[PDB]
């Protein structure tokens, strides 16, 4: 009887199909011959675009050891070769079909296929990713569109990139939406650059709930008064979070756009521009384009008439090409049938860490948890280590599945509380979830084990990415401590992360939240940094336009469009009149001074308390996980 059929081959199978090639556990995998989005995408020369995510946390560690030696954010075109060569390694163990139906008993399933061939495997993993409305418009994508009205009634990722696509053939934005969550993808902390997954330092949960809310939520909820912020600016950004019902923050279904701060991206690209954008560095800064209003927000029930496709704000009744309706994202199941009769109903919160379904045997789904932050890769590579063992392990497979129930209740009372099951619960805090995974396997790391504050650094303030828990025990990949060593050496060891928990620990949520805004730049939505760049902007839709060879004439000016900009922009025109570093580069050479002092023996009685509080960081007091003890 074959041990292992995985359904569905694409990035999130690639893990779990190492660790089961490494133990020789029999496996066979199943999927399409038609392939992803990404062989739409290939097919059609569209694979001119860039990750949302950083390199280390986009790709697995046993890539990461080899191809690491910078941060940067990777392209399509980079994300679908390394798809493929894995696809070339494991090709002979790929079987080309579809499968309709899995049919499931209690120590095996059957395995139905659109050419009629079934299988029976003891272990089924499903990793056939998701239906998204949106691929179409990206793989379909027409460019020769110019100087038209679109109107989205949701920001997302997919938006936010048809958008990047848009603008810079004069087409017109309208949002009409109920607000969104956008974060600059990377940010300058002492004129040196991190993305934001790399200023998380999530393990700080464990010192307590309130201090973890302080040092993540100010950018997220409208916390600051600070007239540089967007969220203050334009206010119909702003989003109803009266749902959430948990102390853990950021919560779980909280999601959020990723995107380039123009102030950034120049940094980046400024030097090379055509060049760049070729290769699929597009700019996408919502903000600049609120800023500039080649985007406008209005309110949710803003007048439309889908019959004479029109919008109609203030005393114009705006033509629009297209309306984009909300992306629905949906897992791509077969029908499951429950002792081969009863259909299984999918529902993430009903699934142990998205990953185990109740009322099934030996199924296991792979690829249908999202990241708040970073790449899915961080993700897929923890699922693929916990699907390793609960598979090859029985006495694993035993522990998690004999109160697998209470498990769940426990996990959803955490993280949901009593909030109802909404339709973007998949999507967890990446640096909570691969811990909590980690800490199921037992691949964790212990505070209480920590010796050095250099130790201290590594826990708290070190990224929770996959490969921080592949240095050493059962799931060790080669090479893991050379990379820890190379991206401790180019990031200071997060001491200015470590810094920064540190100098919050005795405020409040709002002077806190004051605090983050009172930099020169502060890391998200930050308002100042954008009229600096008009010059740079104009340079850049005239590199885009020439990369993609379109004219468009700017010297045709819609000018009922000016006239809507002026109306959506009241607040911003009202509010931008009125318009930390010192501590934290203090905080920063005291950290580095001490790196190598013993944390137990640190002496009692800023600089004095901070001392204590650091001696406190052997034994937090939030450290309890009820899903897993
Ligand atoms: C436009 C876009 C941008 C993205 N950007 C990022 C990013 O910036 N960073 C990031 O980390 N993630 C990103 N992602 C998300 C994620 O990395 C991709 O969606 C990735 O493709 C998920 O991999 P997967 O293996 O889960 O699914 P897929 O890559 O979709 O592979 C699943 C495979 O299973 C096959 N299959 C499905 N059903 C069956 C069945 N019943 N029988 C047999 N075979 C089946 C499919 O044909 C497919 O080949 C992006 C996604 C999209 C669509």
């Amino acid at each position: 009887m074959l041990e292992v059929c995985i359904i569905g081959f694409g990035f999130s199978a690639i893990p779990l199909v190492r660790e089961l090639a490494r133990t020789q556990t029999e496996f066979q995998i199943i999927s399409a011959e038609s392939g992803s989005v990404w062989d739409r995408l290939s097919e059609s020369g569209r694979l001119d675009f860039s990750l949302v995510s950083s390199f280390q946390t986009s790709f697995y560690s046993f890539d990461l050891v080899r191809d690491y030696e910078k941060d940067y954010y990777p392209t399509a075109k980079q994300f679908y070769e390394m798809h493929e060569r894995w696809r070339s390694v494991y090709e002979e163990k790929i079987i080309r079909d579809f499968v309709t139906k899995i049919e499931n008993f209690k120590d095996y399933s059957l395995i139905s296929t659109r050419s009629g061939k079934t299988y029976e495997a003891k272990h089924v993993v499903l990793a056939t990713g998701f239906d998204r409305l949106m691929n179409t418009f990206l793989s379909n994508f027409d460019n020769h569109v110019s100087n038209k009205t679109f109107v989205f009634d949701t920001m997302g990722d997919s938006a936010n990139l048809l958008i990047a696509k848009l603008i810079p053939n004069n087409n017109k934005i309208i949002l009409r939406t109920n607000g969104f969550t956008a974060l600059d993808q990377e940010v300058q902390v002492l004129g040196k650059p991190f993305t934001l997954d790399q200023l998380e330092s999530p393990n700080f949960r464990y010192v307590s709930s309130e201090l973890y809310d302080r040092l993540m939520m100010s950018p997220v909820y409208p916390r600051t008064v600070n007239p540089a912020v967007s969220y203050n600016q334009f206010p119909l950004i702003r989003r109803d979070f009266s749902w959430v019902d948990s102390k853990s923050s950021p919560p779980n279904g909280l999601i959020a756009i990723k995107y380039w701060p123009i102030d950034q991206y120049y940094y980046h690209f400024n030097d090379d521009l055509e060049n760049y954008i070729s290769k699929g560095y597009l700019l996408n800064d919502i903000a600049m384009w609120l800023h500039t209003g080649k985007v406008i927000l209005v309110p949710s029930d803003t007048p439309i008439n889908f019959d004479k496709k029109t919008i109609t704000y203030a005393g114009i009744e705006r033509s629009f090409h297209q309306y984009v309706k909300g992306d629905a994202e949906q897992p791509r199941l077969p029908t499951i049938l429950i002792n081969g009769e009863t259909p299984f109903e999918y529902l993430y919160r009903d699934t142990f860490m998205g990953v185990i379904p109740q009322r099934l045997n030996n199924i296991y789904f792979l690829g249908y948890t999202r990241p708040f932050t970073g790449g899915l890769a961080n993700i897929t590579e923890m699922q693929s280590l916990f699907i390793h063992k609960l598979i090859t392990q029985p006495q694993f497979h035993q522990k998690i599945h004999q109160n697998l129930s209470k498990r769940i209740t426990a996990y959803n009372q955490h993280y949901y509380g009593a909030a109802k099951p909404r339709k973007h619960d998949h999507t967890v805090p990446f640096g909570f979830y691969t811990e909590d995974i980690a800490r199921l396997i037992g691949i964790h790391y212990q505070p209480n084990e920590c010796r050095s504050v250099r130790d201290l650094l590594f826990y708290y303030a070190f990224p929770n990415n996959a490969f921080k828990y592949r240095l050493k025990g059962e799931y060790a990949v080669d090479g893991v401590d050379e990379l820890i060593q190379k991206v401790n050496d180019k990031h200071d060891h997060y001491a200015q992360v470590f810094v920064q928990a540190l100098s919050i620990r005795n405020m409040n949520s709002d002077e806190a939240a004051e605090w983050d805004h009172s930099a020169r730049r502060f890391s998200f939505n930050d308002m100042r940094h954008k009229e600096g760049y008009r010059a740079f902007l104009d340079t850049y839709l005239k590199a885009y336009r020439q990369v993609e060879n379109i004219s468009v004439d700017d010297t045709v000016v819609d000018e009922e469009w000016n006239f809507m900009v002026k109306e959506a922009c009241q607040v911003r025109d009202k509010v931008a009149p009125n318009i930390k570093d010192e501590d934290v580069n203090k905080g920063i050479r005291l950290i580095l001074s001490i790196l190598d002092s013993d944390i137990s023996s640190l002496p009692d009685s800023f600089e004095a308390q901070s001392i204590e509080f650091i001696r406190r960081l052997l034994q937090p007091k939030n450290y309890e996980l009820l899903f897993i003890r």
